[PDB]
């Protein structure tokens, strides 16, 4: 067994990407699959619930659990300007 993130990101538009990661999986990983759904990190935030923090600016090298993102969080898109 090991500890997982399940993740519920939320789209501009309110539907829900979904993804459970290992927590021991790097950020970056989280920033492939947003991508991938077309919401890549450098055109979108992720905001947490507070404190407000913008985890597409962490360390994209840096566990799950060692950000903190574990081990159910939501995030909420949003364009950057």
């Amino acid at each position: 067994m090991e500890p997982v993130s399940k993740l519920r990101i939320r789209t501009p538009s309110g539907e829900f990407l979904e993804r459970r990661f290992l927590a021991s999986n790097k950020l970056q990983i989280v920033f492939d699959f947003v991508a991938s759904k077309g919401f890549p990190w450098d055109e979108y935030k992720l905001l947490s619930t507070f404190p407000r923090r913008d985890v597409t600016q962490l360390d994209p090298n840096k566990s799950l659990l060692e950000v903190k993102l574990f081990p159910q969080e939501t995030l909420f898109l949003e364009a950057k300007e």
